[PDB]
DNA sequence: AAAAAAAAA
């Protein structure tokens, strides 16, 4: 029949005018075909294609034509009476009051007209088809069930009008994408990566510029010609759609180590052997776990390593995953870089991609590889080229939440690594296996670096993307694929076979990394005071030859009040002297604040201060908690921590004399030796202050001490004891001689890995024939625990007007300096760098209106949910700790936060 | 009682 073009799909800001859905639906089936060719990777289209058995023009030419049929679900008349239209030539289909989604209304009249075209009545690919396109934004529905033998009638859809037009729109987008036969076979994975491109797809021909310019030249009529020469217009189009959004490929050309990284000099004992045996052991899809100390070079490695997965999948895109966004910021440079460096001369974006990449002003617009508008919307990050973000990004592609297929198809075509692996905890690594194991379905060759990494998470970690890759779990009798971790090394997993290639198989030298001396671990007992170390006794006595001939100290504290007090004390003990210098950096001070000190840091005892000169020669010493533990240049002479899990302590320890080997530092007489002094208490099993037992498991610590008593003071031999350390803490039973609390250890991470299980989508054998468990639940955390809200302390006078500082003189703003007094991102940015974060306990649920913002920061989605803090100013002038939710706050300018 | 991350069509 004729298929009218009253039938309209959008609405929304076209000044009065609206869309025809036909041509929403055209638009759509081009923009899916475009990207078919242009924007995905060969290597992913081609995983798709064999997955439903058969060939590209051909593959793509389905999906071509199921994307247009993803918003049919509009032409009912729930959908169509929104707005004003004359339906007078098609009576009946009366309201139900059901209120259905268009989407699942698609998802549930498509089930029973596909069939029509040539598809299987019943068969799992017409199942999987309609299922993912009534999943078009974000929500998978279930399996239409039904009880009559005409359930197009049981869903609705009644009328006979209704249905021919429903019909003819079936049929004229069937004829525009070339009329293409039904698939043989497709699947869950395969299904839900086909949604992400379907609604990339939808996106793409939504925005109002586009529709704009399209409404000029609507086609007359229904004749198949009319729509033919539409397909053809908006084919022509959407390429410049891709431009504009940055979508491009950044493809680089095949290159030797020495060839990609002409600048470094000397390639490393590590890269030497990963350069040389991987380029065979690449034959297609797998997996590379490189683990090895700090500083040596693994990134450079990994942009390897990826690269030959790269040609070997057919992957030009690129995400690296990393712990904080921090690391991510630096490591954003670093391959930018890489790609100026590598890219061939000849519009692809490089995206940034954690929740602050707004408030960075050299990534987020107002060159190559720069940041397009597009690309910085909500959730499309991860549909960059190349991207480098934080490992949380990713792990938000198998949460069960709104569009994770959009994520996953991002993830999909490309090479992924995830640097610092041994980060994570047990909740995330659950969330990661998860992630692997999908990504072994799909084909994406993955990259794992790590320092020391415990064996049990490796094994679990490759296993997951065995299990994956060949589309079965994993037996209790199966022979497991990793049983001893080598540090330093590297290793292989092929998808082919699985077969676990290790370093000491292919290769034996061993692994030359940087050689330095034998670290000393000296446990020194503390008396206690109310429960807590007191301190002031063994720091006198430790830090007393740093006082005398100069020095580069480092004292890490357990908990913030504690590196608190431990400032205090020495503060006051150098107004004695009274002519070192001394420094405090924990989580809570505000962002501004924090980010200079962590420079006059790396500054000083960096890498960048002894080439510099500015090391300081007079003693110097700075008193942290466990920010030391995460991306710092430091180099101390004498570091002293409180007791941590051993894991924590080797690399809280990694920082003495780590530019020893520049040769480029004088270090003091009295620093002998490179050394970790370990608090401990002295005792009356193994007891720790109750501060310690809250963030790490009593078990956990006193496993750690009796594993160093063990020693009697012997050094750790580095980087060879390394391991050995880190494996057998956890493994042996014997250095567990309280077995309540040491089972107690073991069920809070049974709590913790069982949470994780309930956050993440299905296995991808469980989601075979059925998406709808992958967006079902009744906020997801990527992260375990509690969290943090941000605060900003204002200041109030008598009056009381409210301040930004204690001097009363910046007028706290009720509103922006956009335009209409509107926030922007340069008002954001400003605002945001006085918040500090302030970690979730029982106070948050103690908060009056005077802590609730104002109206005008409501619309702002950085600023929406701040919690202001106030902090009363005297007449004369002085800032008193104020009550605020159950206690006392005071932001002090030297210590930080104080509650 | 640590640190760390976290409106679309
Ligand atoms: N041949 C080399 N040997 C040692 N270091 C090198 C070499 N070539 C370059 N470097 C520099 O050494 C540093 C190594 O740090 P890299 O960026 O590899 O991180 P890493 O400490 O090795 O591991 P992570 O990625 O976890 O930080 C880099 O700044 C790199 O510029
Ligand atoms: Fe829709
Ligand atoms: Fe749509």
């Amino acid at each position: 029949p004729p298929l009218d073009l009253r039938f309209w799909a959008k609405e929304r800001g076209l000044r009065g005018k609206t869309y025809p859905l036909v041509c929403h639906s055209l638009d759509a089936a081009a923009a899916a075909l475009v990207l078919w060719n242009e924007y995905l990777s060969p290597g992913l289209r081609d995983t798709i294609a064999s997955s439903m058995e058969t060939d590209e023009e051909h593959a793509g030419h389905c999906i071509a034509f199921w994307a247009g049929l993803h918003d049919i679900g509009k032409l009912t008349r729930e959908f169509q009476q929104q707005i004003a239209i004359d339906l007078s030539a098609y009576p009946g289909e009366e309201l139900s009051g059901e209120q259905r989604s268009h989407a699942a209304a698609t998802g549930k009249w498509l089930p029973f007209a596909l069939p029509s075209l040539g598809y299987p009545n019943g068969g799992l690919v017409t199942g999987l088809v309609a299922q993912m396109l009534g999943g078009h934004h974000g929500t998978f529905h279930p399996h239409p069930s039904f009880q009559s033998r005409n359930p197009l009638a049981e869903f609705g859809f009644s009328s006979p009008h209704w249905e021919k037009q429903r019909h003819a729109l079936l049929h004229a987008v069937f004829d525009a994408t070339g009329r293409p036969t039904p698939p043989d076979m497709l699947d869950g994975p395969t299904a839900s990566v086909v949604c992400g491109l379907v609604i990339l797809a939808d996106w793409l021909v939504s925005q109002e510029d586009f529709l704009l310019e399209r409404l000029t030249s609507l086609p007359a009529d229904g004749s198949a010609s009319a729509l033919r020469a539409h397909f053809e217009t908006s084919l022509r189009r959407i390429p410049s759609l891709l431009d504009a959004a940055g979508l491009r490929p950044i493809t680089v050309p095949p290159a030797t180590f020495t060839e990609s990284f002409p600048h470094l000099s000397k390639p490393n004992g590590l890269q030497a052997s990963l350069a040389k045996h991987l380029p065979c052991l690449c034959t297609g899809p797998g997996l590379v776990l490189i683990t090895a100390p700090m500083g040596e070079g693994k990134t450079e490695a990994a942009y390897h390593v990826a690269d030959l997965l790269g040609k070997a999948t057919g992957r030009p895109g690129r995400f690296l995953a990393l712990p904080t966004m921090a690391t991510a910021d630096q490591m954003h440079t670093r391959l930018k870089e890489y790609a100026r460096y590598r890219v061939e001369n000849t519009s692809s974006t490089l995206a940034l991609l954690h929740s602050m990449a707004w408030l960075n002003p050299d990534y987020a617009p107002a060159d190559p590889f720069a940041a397009t508008d597009w690309l910085m919307g909500r959730k499309r990050g991860l549909l960059a080229p190349w991207a480098v973000g934080t490992i949380d990004q990713a792990l938000m592609a198998v949460l069960r939440a709104k569009h994770n297929a959009l994520r996953l198809f991002g993830l999909a075509g490309k090479v992924v690594v995830v640097d610092e692996a041994h980060a994570v905890d047990p909740y995330m690594q659950v969330l990661l296996e998860q992630l692997l194991r999908w990504l072994g379905t799909l084909d994406v060759p993955v990259v794992l670096l790590s320092a020391t990494l415990h064996h049990s998470i490796a094994n679990s970690l490759v296993k997951a993307y065995l299990e994956g890759a060949r589309g079965r779990r994993w037996n209790r009798s199966e022979p497991q694929p990793v049983s001893e971790v080598s540090y330093p090394g590297w290793l292989h997993v092929d998808a082919r076979i699985g077969k676990v290639t290790r370093s000491s198989d292919v290769d034996p030298l061993p692994i030359a990394t940087t050689p330095r001396k034998p670290l000393e671990v000296r446990l020194v007992d503390v008396p206690v005071k109310e429960g807590a170390l007191n301190r002031s006794t063994v720091l006198a006595k430790e830090l007393t030859p740093l006082v005398k001939q100069g020095g580069c100290a480092a004292i890490i504290c357990t908990t913030v009040a504690e590196a608190q007090g431990v400032y205090d004390l020495l503060s006051q003990w150098f107004a004695t002297l009274g002519e070192p210098d001394l420094y405090l950096l924990h989580s809570r001070f505000p962002n501004r604040q924090r980010t200079e000190i962590t420079a006059t840091i790396v500054d000083l005892f960096g890498k960048e201060g002894a080439q510099s000169g500015r090391r300081p020669t007079r003693g110097a010493v700075l008193v942290a908690t466990q920010v030391v533990e995460q991306s710092l240049d430091l180099d101390v002479d004498l570091m002293i921590s409180d007791l941590a899990p051993v894991s924590l302590l080797l690399q809280r320890a990694g920082r003495c004399w780590r530019h020893e080997h520049l040769g480029i530092i004088n270090r003091p007489q009295w620093a002998k030796q490179p050394e970790l002094v370990v608090l401990t208490p002295e005792q009356n099993a193994p007891w720790f202050p109750r501060s310690w037992t809250s963030v790490y498991p009593l078990a956990l610590l006193q496993r750690t001490y009796t594993l160093l008593r063990r020693r009697n003071g012997a050094p750790v031999q580095i980087p060879e004891d390394v391991q050995q350390l880190v494996d057998d803490v956890y493994d042996d039973d014997s250095l567990a001689e309280d077995l309540e609390a040491d089972m107690e250890r073991m069920g809070e991470e049974l709590a913790q890995r069982g949470l994780a299980r309930n956050a993440v989508i299905p296995d991808p054998d469980d989601a075979e024939d059925n998406l709808n468990g992958l967006t079902e639940f009744s906020v997801l955390a990527t992260r375990f625990g509690a969290g943090s809200v941000r605060v900003l302390c204002y200041y109030v006078d008598t009056a009381g007007n409210r301040w930004l500082d204690p001097e009363c003189t910046v007028e706290f703003p009720e509103q922006g300096t956009g335009r209409e007094g509107r926030f922007t991102m340069a008002d954001c940015r400003d605002l945001v760098a006085r918040t500090i974060p302030v970690r979730m306990g029982p106070w948050a649920s103690q908060l009056t209106e005077d802590n609730h913002p104002p109206e005008a920061w409501r619309e702002s989605f950085y600023l929406r949910d701040l919690v202001l803090i106030p902090q009363r100013v005297t007449d004369e002038g002085a800032v008193l700790p104020t009550e605020t939710g159950g206690r006392e706050w005071l932001l002090d300018p030297c210590k930080g936060l104080i509650f």
